[PDB]
């Protein structure tokens, strides 16, 4: 198709490997580019951890208000919110928001702990029908993004379908889904990624991810004005371990998709 020619050209110009999945919920049509290849998820995996805790709260009604200690030993490499609460507590709701909206890595590790380890996050993916997602490590090592390494990867197709189910579908209860959507819409890290390629009137909720090998990711739910929502996943990774992030590639991919 025309869009896939332009995405292929974008990929060639970038020197990296680009994976795109679009689901248009208006007719459940999909646009895929390397849709079944594995990519390192990096921080886009935080959506699955947050959703898994939200799923637990459907039975444990007070779970999101449970205070969790933040100790100095809990802090890893990037903890913009958790650092503000060292030797204090954050609720699981506050940790989920920090993980999603600020990409706080300590917050993610607390969510993983709450779920019983990376196996508990992966279990939730399996429980909602995602047989592709795998979380193997905690922060920060899940971001190593080594070429060919299957750890901590998913495919664009799988993540788009799963993000659709979590936010627009009914994999979660109504209160939990609304909370997830509110969190994604309040993301602070996405201004230069998918959002930058889309009309400024469209509402976007997204989760970015970045890692080694110049890995630059964004997954988004998009509500265009007067139009059915879209789910867009853009993964990008590069051959050099020290490569710089390329958020512009995600913006350009989104712009190419938005042309259709």
């Amino acid at each position: 198709s025309a869009v896939q020619q332009k995405l292929a050209a974008l990929e060639k110009s970038s020197g990296g490997r680009l994976g795109v999945a679009l689901i248009d919920t208006a007719d459940n049509t999909q646009v895929l580019y390397r849709g079944d290849e594995r990519f390192p998820m990096c921080s886009t995996s935080k959506v699955m951890a947050a959703a898994a805790v939200l799923k637990q709260s459907e039975t444990q009604k007070q779970l999101l208000n449970q205070p969790v200690e933040i100790k100095p030993a809990d802090l890893v490499n990037y903890n913009p919110i958790a650092e503000k609460h060292v030797n204090g507590t954050m609720t699981l709701a506050e940790l989920s928001a920090a993980a999603l909206q600020y990409s706080d890595n300590t917050a993610m590790n607390k969510l993983i702990a709450q779920l019983g380890g990376p196996g508990g996050v992966t279990a939730f993916a399996r429980a909602i029908g995602d047989e592709t997602f795998r979380l193997d490590r905690t922060e920060p090592t899940l971001n190593t993004a080594i070429p060919g390494d299957p750890r901590d990867t998913t495919t664009p197709r799988a993540m788009a379908q799963t993000l659709r189910q979590l936010t627009l579908g009914h994999a979660l209860g109504e209160t939990q889904r609304a909370q997830l959507v509110t969190w994604l819409k309040g993301n602070t890290t996405g201004a230069a990624s998918i959002r930058a390629g889309l009309p400024t009137s469209w509402t976007v909720g997204d989760k970015t991810g970045s890692g080694d090998y110049g890995t630059t990711n964004d997954i988004a739910v998009i509500w265009p004005q007067g139009r059915a929502p879209l789910v867009l996943v853009t993964y990008f990774t590069q051959p050099q371990q020290n490569a710089e992030s390329r958020r512009d590639v995600l913006a350009s991919a989104a712009r190419i998709i938005a042309e259709g």
